[PDB]
């Protein structure tokens, strides 16, 4: 493609970064967060929480955001320490927050008393700083609600003589703005908006998901330091005040549809699988929305699969499921001319779905279950298994989740919740499997490193602020593996494709008889007795490995019995993951297949592990398990 585009993609991502970060920085500044960390240099989160009477959950979201922007960092003892970048909070005009409430619709159409000349001028002086990232962060506060309103009124699609439907003053400001941004130019005759100008106009709708949370972000003060339920509580009408949902849904659909196409190869594979009669009959989408994905899947089957040639004899029935009756209605209308069924249901209640299906006469073992981008937005159910939750508490999970009081849900509680949620789904999944697309958060160390390349700084923040439940992509794959659900190699896709970070996974989960979980210190006695490719490992080395990476050694169990285990090392600025040990128990039926599945799972897990650029040892340890007797294992 073209050369200007690397710079242009950075700008538009930075704009969305600033749209969320500026409310956080401003609220933290006004409340004395940066001065508190000056008067005392090393404070833990709960000390900050106590002294500022803060909401620990939302405040954790802010601190993570500030750490990803390098305004602070955490010590070995998890204490927060300011950096030189933190002084940038003084450069930010705290009146910028007015723009989250400014009627840009009335400004265009000249029905407003006060314009935006000061901000346009601020933008032209690069916001009185030489930090290029900072200037773009502040621009995004202005440009995002402005660029969106310009397109909503078609003031940009006629790129010949832009702005002439506007009064002279309005025309002059906007012209000065775009010309200073390099978005427009005028050589002869009239004004013409350039490449970077068209780039921004074409991609505008992406910004609409971030922009739709402007009400929530305006009340950052209340989230961090007040009563957060005043931001979210819903009327008798039951309309959402924290987000403009209508713009959200539309902008979201336009993004999700990019990933719907990756289900095509899965669908085609499933419905080419011989024989026809053993294929699924029902395709059941939990959280169907407007039914876009169901419609696509049906057409792909009809046009591109063996199944599509014989629907007369072997019909397919599409089933949309949603907890919102309006969604069922739009879905029922979008699926015209497709054999379909719409029924109410909830992402947290697979048992009720199954009961509702049988009431319709649907044979449950003939269902392919699907969904996209819904598990992270489920109603949070607290863990019921307190023992396993307790065993989990010593793993170093970095999930940030906020409850209804704005209190921080401990990371191991959030993971245990996800595990128990997926277990409920696992108990109804059939031989046909579970097609599942999900979005995922990143760790701040990885976000820090890929600030220009990835959407995570703002996406993870507004997701956690709004009490949604993102996890890292490896945590999600582990939670599925703990309950027997494994993402099929041939179906899998992750995004971004070539950076060492995973924001989106496309999965075809299949239910298997075994589970995969993290090895812990409690497994060492059993581990010592396994057959082992390297000479028998002694307990201290297991302790060393378990201590430096508590969530990087995987073991496979079947009916409570250890079958196999793989330990790893993470090295080289945490960019390299390497296979370090391979253990099996050859007394377990089909152990060699299972050990091969575990090596396969470790590769997939390492592919989605935050920050991992390459995996070492796959060939060496594949050879060890593939030619087991010739490889001369110990203790076999
Ligand atoms: N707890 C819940 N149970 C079932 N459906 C839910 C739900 N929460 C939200 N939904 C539905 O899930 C949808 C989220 S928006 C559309 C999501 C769709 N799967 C897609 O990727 O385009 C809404 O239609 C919403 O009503
Ligand atoms: C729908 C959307 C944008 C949100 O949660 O606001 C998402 O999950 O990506
Ligand atoms: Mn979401």
């Amino acid at each position: 493609n073209l050369y200007f585009q690397s710079n242009a993609l950075d700008k538009i991502n930075r704009y969305a970064h600033g749209f969320v970060a500026v409310p956080v920085i401003c609220a933290c500044s006004e409340a004395g967060v940066f001065e508190l960390l000056s008067q005392k240099k090393s404070l833990k989160l709960e000390e900050i929480v106590e002294h500022l009477a803060a909401n620990s959950g939302h405040l954790m979201v802010a601190m993570r955001l500030l750490e990803s922007l390098s305004f602070l960092y955490r010590s070995q003892a998890e204490e927060y320490i300011l950096t030189e970048q933190s002084q940038q909070h003084q450069i930010i005009p705290k009146a910028l927050m007015s723009l989250y409430k400014y009627p840009f619709e009335l400004y265009l159409k000249g029905e407003v008393e006060t314009g935006i000349s000061n901000w346009i001028n601020c933008s032209s002086r690069r916001w009185d700083t030489e930090n290029s990232l900072l200037s773009d962060l502040l621009d995004g506060v202005l440009l995002i609600p402005l660029l969106l309103e310009l397109k909503k009124q078609n003031l940009l699609d006629e790129s010949k003589k832009i702005f002439n439907t506007l009064t002279n003053s309005l025309k002059q400001e906007l012209s000065t703005l775009f010309i200073n941004l390099g978005w427009a130019e005028e050589k002869t005759e009239g004004l013409y908006l350039t490449d970077i100008g068209r780039f921004m106009r074409d991609r505008s709708l992406n910004l609409g998901t971030t922009a739709s949370y402007a009400p929530m972000l305006l009340q950052m003060k209340e989230l961090l330091f007040g009563n957060p339920q005043r931001v979210f509580q819903r009327n008798k009408t039951e309309k959402e005040r924290h987000v403009n949902r209508t713009l959200n849904v539309v902008a979201s659909g336009f993004q999700h549809e990019k990933f719907f196409a990756d289900t095509d190869k899965i669908i085609i594979s499933i419905f080419n699988q011989q024989p026809i009669e053993e294929q699924p009959i029902y395709i059941v989408d939990m959280g169907c929305g407007d039914g876009t994905l169901l419609k696509r899947i049906y057409k792909i089957i009809k046009q591109f699969s063996a199944r599509g040639k014989v629907l007369t004899e072997y019909p397919i029935i599409m089933v949309g499921v949603d907890y919102n009756q309006e969604a069922l209605d739009v879905t029922d209308k979008n699926l015209v001319d497709i054999p379909h069924l719409v029924i109410p249901g909830d992402i947290g209640a697979p048992e009720k779905l199954l009961e509702q299906l049988k009431a319709q006469g649907i044979e449950p073992e003939k269902v392919l279950h699907i969904r996209s981008f819904l598990d992270h937005d489920r109603p949070f159910i607290a863990p019921k298994n307190t023992e396993i939750a307790q065993a989990r508490s010593q793993l170093d999970y970095q999930v940030v989740d906020v409850d209804r009081e704005g209190k921080l849900i401990p990371p191991h509680i959030a993971v245990q919740s996800l595990v128990e949620h997926l277990e409920r789904w696992s108990s109804i999944i059939t031989r046909h499997g579970l097609l599942l697309l999900e979005v995922h958060s990143l760790t701040p160390a990885v976000v820090k490193k890929y600030i220009d390349e990835s959407e995570s700084l703002h996406f993870d923040a507004y997701h956690a602020f709004s009490m949604q439940h993102l996890v890292e992509a490896d945590v999600f794959l582990m939670a599925a593996a703990e309950v027997g659900l494994f993402s099929r190699k041939e179906a899998f896709r992750k995004y971004p494709k070539t950076l060492p970070l995973t924001r989106i996974t496309v999965n075809h989960f299949e239910k298997r008889k075994y589970q995969i979980r993290y090895a812990t210190v409690n497994d060492i006695p059993n581990l010592l007795k396994c057959a082992t490719f390297n000479p028998p490992v002694n307990e201290p080395f297991f302790q060393v490995l378990l201590k430096q990476t508590p969530t990087a050694h995987l073991l496979l169990e079947y009916q409570g019995e250890l079958v196999a285990a793989i330990f790893t090392e993470t090295k080289n600025s945490n960019e390299v993951l390497g296979i370090r040990e391979f253990l099996v128990r050859t007394s377990v039926e089909n152990w060699q297949v299972l050990a091969k599945d575990l090596l396969e799972f470790v590769e997939q897990w390492g592919v989605v592990k935050p920050g991992i650029k390459e995996i070492e040892g796959l060939l060496k340890y594949h050879e060890a398990i593939s030619n087991f007797q010739k490889s001369k294992w110990y203790q076999s």
